[PDB]
């Protein structure tokens, strides 16, 4: 679009700026929400504006008849100037005891400056009237919702950045020969860690976590991530190496206070009982305080990709920082504001920038070191002392350095920089028109490109790896991608740069023994982590405002204000769990809720280890405790819903129970918040996936339950028609008795009977599989239809949400680990009002077969869980001949040596009434192919290579009772994945009567 050429460096600058410029300025937010109040006041007061009107305090009154206060003074005695604004973020009310003495000493001017404040100048408004209204204002929690909005908003841009920043710093690092070759190769490996060779920790001191440094660290070599610094990679050959060296470069004053900038503002500060980062650097150069408290906790970090850590983690800090800096800024230093933003001007490049007019962080203030950035040019400079010296208020109020100077400076100095480069660049380019050139272009044809997989290039200008895949939502099309800091998700990116366009995402989703990308989303079973099979009591998918019924936000959710969630338990009052932990002795065994938000890996790893920090580690010695100590790291939990809403927005919810024994909050100097060891024991009781992953554009429940189960006693199949599937791993004793038989390689001889009722007290060893996920799971189980479809049913929708009443018994039958699974049931056994409905699951690949011979039906469900491939085509028929000659009361009759589903069709043609076959063909599979057709078996292929979407099938059974008579009604059906929204629909059905 512009003149110049496109390139990495820029687009990178380009995002920078972004970065910055979007950042939620105090005092604008501040202005903003004051005239918002001024205008539905009363008395009204749409007419202030409260950055150009001034609070003023003097030390001379004088009596004045005609004047609003009734005071006028003089600007000789004049000794805080502030705009209203800026006195609303000083908290200009905790000057005054009275509000009503504040109009004696103060006034409301419309100008800063002049010899006689009075009615000449005067503005219409009392000093106590604006006192009063501030009381009425939070603005703590506006910038916490400011903040919550700018991340919602900028998290992957800040995350992809980060990364970005250290992949080109270390190249450029390396061809300036800064950095030998071994450590480049060690940094790239450290960001995945792919081959495990590496150990990834927090950087902590004193077990006060660094919200945006880490440390990689093996046998051979040990280094510093440090972002901002000059060399922002300090490598050492141990941890005592890089002890000494960190002690030496901290020996410098003003070094040791920026290296300090890495840490959250209330981690510097001491606490009740336990010295603050700040302390224990200045003792630790002193030499009273041993090195070793330098990386003292080691608290391993757990995303796969580090830069999810650090940009996590540099959230939870901003959020921090923000609630000090709005509430407590008396007598700070002049950068206390910029905390906010330390971190992402941090990612200046330190390969310089040539553009014309555009503003380089160095001429802007903003120098750096070796241990990272610096304002002290910006905020104290010669150079920049005009511009201060215009702003009013910065005499008296410190802070205001950073929040009326430097903060509006630098984001009006950011989008200057945008302006200029979307002027001198224009637009994007990839793959379009575009295919034939870029794929004679890399000597690379569609074939190429693996159909099910990926093509990994580098880019001829750039070297920057890139990965093609046809998109299979889209019918091929192919598009050049690249992987993201998120488990699943890629951008595609610039064609010739490699930049990541992150309006453009792409989703990996593995299903069906088959690598889809698609563009809209991944389907809720097939991401890499997957929480279905955790046995988690609580697991749901959050929906934003515009997935419901009633704003039409799509980054928010009313999960937890104004109500929380009905299906959530609520979380143990702040006085209640204060009282238990002063009171050790006596609750020392009892439990409380506790909230915390997290990332999609560490929501994994607790719901897997069922830990705080979801540690894989042990814990106790009868564990005991007692503040911080060696190599102990620490989880953090909250209970305020506010905070646990705000910290889980567009990542994960989770809720825990925990002992009082393992919690601690003396060394916490904000509210509401816990400490709990990373290996200590936990029990998982939800888990809210809040990613709000959408493409962009309770009366009702018993009421529709009951019609359901009226429809169901009507013999109506179609109750069961088009609502997904529906399974459920609880055992609950029903009133049918039926015969159940099982069939696996597991036990190569004899096929297991039971003939005795599934009580609810006790699984059934040989209807079980302890491979199924976190610690196995039924394969036959019988529950009541009060619940249809727990956590556990991949893909169940409709059935989440609606049932058929108590008075419903479901069997789920699922297929053995190696093997068959089947029931008989009695026609003439079942009575009226107690319908019963067979389900199968979620169907993958196994087979189900309905079937009726005499008074009794029969279901079989044959397969394998072990990924075995030509077993359910073969094997599989074997053990489900076996099971159906049992159950049929019949020796097994000939079979041939080639064992397949048709062989299957003709088993049950010539030993069976009528069968329905539900079954996965695929042509590469030939075994598993159906040629062959009798009347009495109906077939319905669920699967085929024919389906380009993921997809399962279904089958279903109901069993009513009506007129002496039972009725019998077996659905199959198949849902593939609708493209444009990435909801399941049916794409087939077959119906067979019995
Ligand atoms: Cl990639």
């Amino acid at each position: 679009g512009g003149r110049m050429k496109n390139q990495w460096q820029h687009q990178y600058f380009l995002s920078y700026s972004e970065l910055v410029a979007n950042f939620p300025s105090p005092e604008k937010v501040v202005s903003d929400y004051i005239k918002h109040k001024f205008s539905t006041t009363l008395p009204w007061f749409g007419w202030a504006d409260p950055d150009n009107l001034y609070f003023i305090r003097f030390t001379q009154s004088r009596s004045n008849n005609k004047s609003y206060t009734g005071w006028d003074h003089l600007g000789k005695y004049a000794i805080e100037t502030l705009t209203l604004t800026q006195a609303a973020i000083v908290n200009i009310g905790s000057r005054f005891d009275i509000f009503d003495e504040a109009n004696s000493t103060a006034g409301i001017y419309k100008t800063n400056n002049a010899d006689s404040f009075d009615e000449t100048n005067e503005a219409k408004m009392l000093p106590s009237e604006y006192l009063y209204f501030l009381r009425d204002c939070d603005f703590s929690n506006l910038y916490n919702k400011a903040l919550s909005d700018y991340w919602a908003e900028n998290y992957e841009k800040f995350s992809t950045l980060l990364q970005n920043y250290y992949i080109s710093s270390a190249y450029y690092l390396y061809k300036d020969s800064a950095i030998s070759k071994d450590e480049y190769e060690f940094s790239i490996d450290a960001i995945f860690n792919k081959k495990n060779k590496i150990l990834r920790y927090y950087f902590d001191v004193y077990g006060y976590y660094s919200s945006d440094m880490f440390v990689a660290m093996n046998d051979n070599k040990t280094m510093l991530f440090i972002p901002g610094a000059t060399n922002p990679f300090i490598f050492a050959d141990n941890i005592t190496d890089l002890r000494d060296k960190i002690k030496a470069l901290i020996s410098d004053k003003n070094t040791r206070e920026l290296f300090s900038k890495h840490f959250s503002l209330y981690d510097r500060q001491d606490g009740n009982t336990y010295l603050g980062v700040n302390s224990m650097l200045e003792q630790i150069v002193s030499g009273v305080v041993d090195t070793n408290y330098i990386m003292y906790s080691n608290k391993n970090i757990r995303e796969r990709n580090v830069f999810e850590s650090m940009a996590f983690s540099t959230r939870e800090r901003s959020f921090n920082d923000g609630d000090v800096i709005i509430k407590s800024n008396a007598e700070v230093q002049r950068d206390y504001a910029l905390n906010v933003l330390q971190t992402i001007l941090s990612l200046s490049p330190i390969f310089d920038i040539v553009l014309p007019e555009v503003s380089i962080p160095i001429s802007l203030g903003i120098t750096a070191s070796s241990v990272g950035i610096s304002f002290d040019e910006l905020i104290n400079g010669d150079t920049y002392e005009e511009r201060r010296s215009a702003i009013p208020g910065l005499a008296t109020n410190a802070v205001l350095l950073g929040i009326s100077f430097a903060i509006p400076f630098l984001i009006s100095k950011a989008e200057e920089n945008k302006l200029i480069i979307n002027n001198l660049v224009g637009s994007d380019e990839n793959i379009l028109n575009n295919l034939g050139d870029f794929l004679e272009k890399y000597n690379i044809s569609e074939s190429d490109i693996p159909e099910n997989g990926s093509l990994v290039i580098n880019l001829k200008n750039t070297n920057v790896p890139v990965r093609l895949v046809k998109l299979n939502d889209e019918e091929g099309e192919i598009v050049a991608i690249k992987g993201s800091t998120l488990s699943g998700i890629y951008y595609e990116v610039d064609t010739e740069t490699g930049y990541e366009i992150l309006s453009r995402r792409v989703f990996r989703t593995e299903y069906n023994e088959k690598i889809y990308w698609t563009r809209g989303g991944g389907l809720k079973g097939g991401q890499p982590f997957n929480f279905e099979g955790l046995d988690i009591p609580v697991y749901f998918i959050d929906k934003p405002y515009s997935e419901l019924a009633s704003s039409f936000v799509n980054d928010d959710s009313p999960l937890l204000f104004p109500e929380m969630d009905s299906r959530l338990p609520k979380p143990t009052p702040e006085l209640d769990i204060k009282y238990y932990s002063s009171n050790l002795s006596s609750f020392k065994e009892d439990t409380v809720i506790l909230m915390r938000g997290t990332t999609e890996e560490e929501a994994w790893n607790i719901a897997n280890y069922k830990t705080a920090g979801g540690s894989n580690k042990d814990l106790e010695e009868n564990f005991i405790e007692a503040g911080p100590q060696f190599n102990l790291s620490f989880s953090e939990y909250t209970s305020s819903i506010n905070s646990a809403d705000t910290a889980s927005r567009k990542h994960f919810l989770v809720i825990i129970k925990v002992q009082v024994k393992y919690i601690s909050n003396d060394n916490v100097l904000y509210a509401n918040h816990w400490a709990i060891p990373d290996e200590a024991p936990v029990e998982v009781l939800a888990v809210v996936d809040r990613r709000f992953i959408f493409p962009e554009p309770t009366e009702n429940v018993a009421e529709i339950s009951s019609i359901n189960f009226r429809r169901l006693n009507s013999g109506n199949i179609n109750v069961l028609k088009g609502r997904g599937v529906f399974s459920s791993r609880r055992l609950r004793e029903i009133y049918l008795r039926f015969d159940a038989a099982n069939a696996d390689e597991l036990r190569p001889g004899d096929v297991y009977v039971k003939k005795t009722k599934f009580d609810s007290m006790g699984y059934d060893s040989h209807f079980y599989n302890e491979g199924i996920g976190i610690n196995g799971a039924p394969t036959l189980n019988t529950y009541t239809g009060e619940y249809v479809a727990d956590s556990s049913s991949q893909g169940a929708t409709y059935w989440l949400k609606y049932n058929l009443t108590n008075e419903t018994s479901i069997i789920k039958v699922s297929n053995s680990a190696r093997g068959a699974n089947g029931i008989k049931i009695a026609l003439e056994e079942i009575e009226e009002n107690k319908p019963v409905v067979i389900t199968s699951g979620t169907l993958t690949g196994s087979t189900v077969v309905f079937a009726r011979k005499g008074e009794y039906f029969y279901a079989v469900h044959t397969g394998n869980s072990e990924s075995l491939i030509g077993f359910t085509s073969t094997s599989g028929v074997a053990k489900a001949i076996e099971v159906l000659s049992s159950l049929s009361e019949l020796e097994v009759p000939a079979l041939p040596d080639v064992i397949n589903n048709n062989t299957l069709v003709e088993y049950l043609s010539d030993n069976f009434d009528s069968a329905l076959i539900s079954y996965s063909s695929s042509s590469l599979k030939p075994n598993s192919m159906i040629n062959i057709s009798r009347e009495n078996v109906s077939t319905f292929s669920y699967y085929t290579d024919d389906i380009q979407l993921p997809s399962f099938g279904t089958s279903v059974t109901i069993l009513v009772r009506t007129n002496d008579n039972t009725v019998v009604r077996s659905l199959s059906e198949s849902y593939t994945m609708n493209s444009n929204s990435s909801k399941m629909v049916v794409f087939n059905v077959l119906q067979k009567d019995f």
